[PDB]
């Protein structure tokens, strides 16, 4: 885990983290308001 | 989305659709082997 110039970054954790998060948590919300929002 | 600097970079790209493609993508899935693999 290297601070930066190599394969892994600060930005690059904290992005994946971004899309991961919003794209799973997006994901179930609209799952659930398609036909079972109980 | 420049090429560096700017709170903008490669690496932060590609690892927002890093984790958010698995994420998402992981996330239908074990939803649908839950209990409805229909």
């Amino acid at each position: 885990s290297p601070p930066v110039s190599r394969g892994l970054t600060g930005g690059e954790i904290v992005a994946v983290i971004f899309g991961l998060l919003l794209g799973a948590a997006l994901l179930l919300g609209i799952l659930v308001f398609r036909s079972r929002r109980a």
